[PDB]
């Protein structure tokens, strides 16, 4: 996360932590709780074992708080091109239920065909790096406001405003970055975002998957 400020511990109990592949640093990403079962993220962030952790502040440290679960299945969008970065989205079903406390517990998701009116604030979580020269140990997060899809649509080629959002004003030094991908963005306290991409420079507005297009999938998925 660029300029954001640290978290409040365990304020963002659907946090979720998720270690890619091995060894111990292949690559690293962030997500959600959906469900006591279930974690959201982007399918960018698709390895051959990935290691989630929950109830986390500090992912440098033994916390108590802290529960350690693989990803028993991997299930990225069927549609999901690694190409022009559509539909990247994937549900992760874990090895087992988490143990649901307050500092572990499912995000609310939004309606489905759930719009965003541009100019909302939302609010954007992880343990990416702060900066080209720096990353962080524990949660940060920032407020990114929404833009125009037209705003995206003239910038990124494969655009699409029915799956995707164009988030963050470009006069601002705010936005996820590399490792808060699959994180939410948390619109008046319901997750309607994963981070996906933007420009390499982290310079706005960036591009998150628009989780309300998927939810047929998400509930057809989970269910069965
Ligand atoms: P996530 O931690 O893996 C990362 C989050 C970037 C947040 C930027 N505000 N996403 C990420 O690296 C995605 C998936 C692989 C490709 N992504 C990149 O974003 C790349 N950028 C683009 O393709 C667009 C480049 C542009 O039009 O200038 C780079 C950053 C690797």
């Amino acid at each position: 996360i660029i300029g954001g400020r640290e978290s409040r511990p365990h304020s963002r109990p659907y946090m979720a932590y998720l270690q890619i592949q091995s060894p111990a640093g292949q690559s690293r990403c962030g997500g959600f709780l959906v469900r006591e079962d279930f974690v959201l993220t982007a399918a960018h962030c698709w390895g051959s074992n990935i290691n989630v952790t929950l109830g986390a502040h500090n992912i440098q440290r033994r916390e108590n708080t802290q529960q350690h679960i693989t990803a028993r299945r991997a299930i990225r969008h069927p549609q999901y091109n690694q190409r022009t970065i559509q539909n990247d989205i994937m549900l992760l079903q874990l090895s087992r239920r988490v143990r649901r406390n307050r500092n572990v517990n499912p995000v609310a998701l939004p309606r489905a065909q759930e719009g965003l009116r541009p100019g909302t604030l939302c609010t954007v979580a992880g343990w990416g790096r702060v900066s080209m020269r720096r990353g962080t140990d524990t949660l940060r997060e920032v407020q990114l406001r929404v833009q125009r899809d037209r705003q995206c649509l003239r910038i990124f080629g494969s655009y699409d405003p029915r799956r995707q959002i164009c988030v963050g004003d470009r006069r601002e030094r705010k936005a996820a970055f590399k490792g808060d991908s699959g994180g939410p963005l948390l619109c008046n306290n319901v997750a309607h975002g994963i981070v996906s991409y933007g420009k390499s420079s982290g310079v706005p507005p960036e591009v998150f998957t628009r989780v309300s297009s998927f939810l047929p999938w998400i509930r057809t998925t989970m269910r069965s």
